[PDB]
């Protein structure tokens, strides 16, 4: 009935995302100032990001049910002002105290997860079909944009202002102005969980889907965790004996992660929408196996940052520009997987499940796990940039091994997917 207020409602929606995301990877961005200043070691800078996701992963759930028995934007505005007022508080936490900033990382994700399983629901409420679908593609267009602005400006901030604190010190304010237009323009708004349960135990296609993305989720937290500090040890071993004065400055890599990572995700999501598109008129069971051979090259390249990185930099660049790439390129073709293999009835719920297992065996203890393997490394060997480079790097050759099974869980849904499609098709529609 009314197209301004829709679009307005769509435009602040968006731009929470973006805010969203932003401030989830600020703290990824800036870790290193992080971890110097409060003197500690790996296994606390996995421990802020493993305790976000455990938070979110556990808070998820309610917070949708909250949404459908309650009012959605009131919610909405309470979850976003939560998360703004603890994220702009854990700024001014002292030296002397970390749990504090574990335990405002856990506040900031319960409020994300409120904001993350409440906007879609009203987002694809509002409108219907092909605008519906649009609208919640850009929407979705959010992630790879925001992720890359959340290193922008952690980085830009840190080396603009001098001081980490004031990286967690921008976001906020822009967070109560989206709470209160939040507030101001958008209009206002399980069963039988055990026979669920059983039907989708026996689903082997579905469970391999799920490892998949498993697989894939502990790659892509470990990375997006690790990746820039990996780089800057990186530079600096190089520079210990290239130049003796070469600037080895950190508000020189996140940048260019942070952009390559707006680049690759519209680009991997583009080129597997192309390849599955040219594969589908081969065979029935195209989609898990491009989606397998992402994952393999994926691994290729991975693989051989790690070994390229020793020398040349530009080289690194290329590779991970590649591997993220690649290992995009099965975001939508996992949903869409899922969309096909599942009784529509169950379907949400499936859905939800999936979420629940891809936030346990993923990037739940991934960082940590890198961090606690880094520094096992690390104190059986001697204490010296160059073995923190080594170290670093050792811990981190984990993520092509899982991308390799992930890979072969992939091929296994492949193998069974025909079948489960069939059987999805005679059930329903009787
Ligand atoms: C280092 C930066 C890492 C940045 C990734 C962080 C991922 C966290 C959330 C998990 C997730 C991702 C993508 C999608 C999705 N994309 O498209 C569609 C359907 C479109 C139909 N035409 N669904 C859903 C859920």
């Amino acid at each position: 009935s009314l197209g301004r207020g829709r679009g307005a409602a769509a435009a602040i929606l968006s731009l929470g995302n973006v805010l969203n995301y932003l401030d989830r990877y600020t703290v990824a961005g800036v870790l290193l100032d992080i971890q110097q200043h409060f003197g500690v070691k790996d296994r606390g800078a996995g421990l802020l990001q493993s305790v976000f996701i455990c938070s979110f992963m556990v808070a998820a759930p309610i917070f949708g049910y909250l949404g459908d028995r309650f009012n959605r934007k009131v919610i909405l505005s309470c979850g976003i002002f939560f998360w703004s007022a603890v994220t702009f508080s854990s700024s001014f936490i002292p030296q002397q105290y970390f749990w504090l900033l574990v335990l405002s990382r856990g506040l900031v994700g319960i409020g994300e997860a409120s904001y993350s399983t409440i906007a879609p629901t009203i987002i694809g409420d509002l409108f219907t079909k092909n605008t519906r679908t649009l609208m919640l593609s850009v929407f979705y267009f959010a992630i790879p944009l925001g992720s890359g602005l959340g290193y922008i400006t952690g980085s830009s901030v840190k080396q603009a202002a001098g001081d980490w604190h004031w990286a967690l010190r921008v976001s906020p304010v822009l967070g109560m102005i989206t709470g209160t237009l939040i507030l101001i323009l958008v209009p206002a708004t399980r069963t039988s969980w055990l026979r669920d349960m059983k039907a989708l135990i026996r689903n082997r296609s579905y469970v391999f889907s799920s490892l998949a993305t498993s697989a894939v989720s502990f790659a892509t937290g470990a990375l997006g965790m690790w990746i820039p500090l990996y780089l800057h040890r990186a530079q600096v071993v190089q520079k210990t004996a290239e130049t003796c004065n070469s600037p080895p400055c950190g508000a020189k890599d996140s940048l260019i992660f942070g952009a390559i990572t707006c680049f690759t995700g519209f680009l991997g999501v583009v080129t597997g929408a192309g390849a599955t598109r040219w594969c589908r008129l081969k065979t029935q069971r195209a989609d898990p196996l491009v989606c397998a051979v992402g994952m393999l090259g994926s691994a290729i390249f991975i693989c051989l940052i790690f070994v390229a990185a020793k020398s040349s930099i530009v080289g690194a660049y290329i590779c991970i520009f590649v591997g993220e790439t690649l290992l995009f390129s099965n975001w939508a073709i996992t949903a869409d997987i899922l969309m096909y293999v599942v009784i529509p009835t169950r379907r949400a719920t499936a859905v939800a499940l999936q979420s629940f297992t891809s936030h346990l065996l993923g990037d739940a203890g991934s960082p940590y796990l890198i961090g606690f393997i880094s520094d096992l490394i690390r104190q059986s060997t001697k204490d010296s940039p160059l073995w923190e480079f080594l170290s670093l790097g050792y811990a981190l050759m984990l993520c092509p091994f899982v991308v390799v099974l992930g890979g072969m869980f992939f091929l296994a849904t492949a193998l069974f997917f025909v079948s489960d499609r069939a059987r999805a098709e005679q059930q329903v529609n009787q």
